[PDB]
């Protein structure tokens, strides 16, 4: 069956995790792009064999686990490797993402993609939801949460797509720079619409 996909995105410290949990409490399966990226290098995964062939047998421990720290340290001191690794992992992530989408039984799925705008992944979503906050909120909330400096987070903000680039592709926007508890009511409203969209998308004769 064709699953209805709502993609969630937002910059660092905007509320991706918080919003995702709100949808999960309503019974929606969350498919998280960062979890998928870790899944494709889990013990026994096909990517591990290719990684051992390219980087050396010792990239994989005796117990079949990827030596994460060891890979990170190799790729960081060999820039093009990041690109080699991403190319290897890309198709595998696409397949695992679809498999999980296929495996989810909720009325629609929430696909959480930090790099949605950067990687133009909104082209694979039926609906785009952006959790939005002010840049200052991103700074204060990320600093607190990760115990890092303001300047450190300012660099992440300048590396990520901008606030406006995200709003340009959004179908819906949830504001999180206010009270944490206005989240439940806004998510319920969006969920109600998403149930309708998902229930009629397959037969919907004309657009919206
Ligand atoms: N409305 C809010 N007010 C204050 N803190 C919040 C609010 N919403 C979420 N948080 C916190 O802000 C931080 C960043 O939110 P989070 O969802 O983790 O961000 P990200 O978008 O990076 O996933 C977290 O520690 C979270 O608990």
């Amino acid at each position: 069956s064709l699953r209805y996909i709502v993609a969630l995105t937002g910059g660092i410290g905007s509320g991706k995790s918080t919003v995702a949990n709100a949808f999960a409490d309503l019974g929606i399966n969350v498919i998280d792009a960062d979890i998928i990226a870790r899944q494709v290098v889990e013990p026994g995964a096909p990517a591990l064999h290719a990684i051992a062939d390219h980087f050396g047998a010792n990239m994989i421990a005796a117990d079949g686990t990827l030596q994460r720290r060891a890979l990170r340290e190799r790729i960081f001191a060999n820039p093009e490797e990041k690109n080699w690794l991403n190319a290897l992992l890309h198709p595998l992530i696409q397949q695992e993402t679809q498999h999980q989408i296929q495996q989810a039984t909720s009325p629609y799925v929430l696909w959480v993609v930090p790099l949605l705008v950067e990687n133009s992944l909104y082209k694979k979503a039926n609906r785009v939801l952006v959790v939005d906050v002010s840049p200052e909120t991103q700074l204060k909330r990320t600093m607190q949460r990760d115990d890092v400096t303001r300047e450190h987070v300012e660099q992440i903000l300048a590396a990520q797509a901008t606030r406006e680039a995200r709003l340009a592709v959004a179908d819906d926007v949830i504001d999180n720079n206010g009270a944490p508890d206005a989240i439940a009511s806004d998510v319920a409203r969006l969920h109600a619409h998403y149930l309708q969209l998902a229930s009629q998308f397959v037969s919907q004769e004309k657009p919206e």
